[PDB]
């Protein structure tokens, strides 16, 4: 099946679903010089206080982290957004070397990682009937950058040791994931697609100006990963990024003035 790997990867991804070349794909180059600022977009609200983090999970591709999302325990509404949008899962993207690893970039410029917070729109129900919709998902892009040591990512480092292989999962209860955003709200945003298979184009995309910080030592931690399950040949979890498409018949507004 798909993957990251020379045959399975990325450049490979649109024989099996076409909307690979599609209008709308992420991840994409965010042009600073040429973003514009947007007074119409609503000022961003996010509502973690009540979040209910449950397990996390080595799906063979990233880690999730799942959340309780059968309530609006963690939602996030304004900004682009029309409604509610409910918190289901977060998880990264990163590289086999420091200087890469984003999905997005900044100026052609790549992070060390990329954090992606997942929430679908209430009105369909059901993340099923959501992920359908071209309104159906708001993904929040959280940019990690290497220096010091980042406290509201220790408690995710410390279990992936528990979820080295494919299929594997853990009691994850109690995580805050107010503590992966920055302080500045500030971001850009554009319409959009899931960046992995099956690439549907059914997302808002969110992506915050100010990146929050990760050392080299926790980033290390997430390459002890694996992409394999137990049982099988050994494929280290690097480079789990999908290099940026073109951004065609698309604008990104920024939320803040140059
Ligand atoms: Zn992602």
């Amino acid at each position: 099946h798909w993957g990251y790997g020379k045959h399975n990867g990325p450049e490979h991804w649109h024989k099996d679903f076409p909307i690979a070349k599609g209008e709308r794909q992420s991840p994409v180059d965010i042009d600073t010089h040429t973003a514009k600022y947007d007074p119409s977009l609503k000022p961003l609200s996010v509502s973690y206080d009540q979040a209910t983090s449950l397990r996390i999970l080595n799906n063979g591709h990233t880690f999730n982290v799942e959340f309780d999302d059968s309530q609006d325990k963690a939602v996030l509404k304004g900004g682009p957004l029309d409604g509610t949008y409910r918190l289901i899962q977060f998880h990264f993207h990163w590289g086999s070397h420091d200087g890469q690893g984003s999905e997005h970039t900044v100026d052609k410029k790549k992070y060390a990682a990329e954090l992606h917070l997942v929430h679908w729109n209430t009105k369909y129900g059901d993340f099923g009937k959501a992920v359908q919709q071209p309104d159906g998902l708001a993904v929040l892009g959280i940019f990690l950058k290497v220096g010091s040591a980042n406290p509201g990512l220790q408690k995710v480092v410390d279990v992936l040791d528990s979820i080295k292989t494919k299929g594997k999962s853990a009691d994850f209860t109690n995580f805050d994931p107010r503590g992966l955003l920055p302080f500045s709200l500030d971001y850009w945003t554009y319409p959009g697609s899931l960046t992995t298979p099956p690439l549907l184009e059914c997302v808002t995309w969110i992506v915050l100006k100010e990146p929050i910080s990760v050392s080299s030592e926790q980033v290390s931690k997430f390459r002890k990963l694996n992409f394999n399950g137990e049982g099988e040949p050994e494929e280290p979890m690097v480079d789990n990024w999908r290099p940026t498409q073109p951004l065609k018949n698309r604008q990104i507004k920024a939320s803040f003035k140059h």
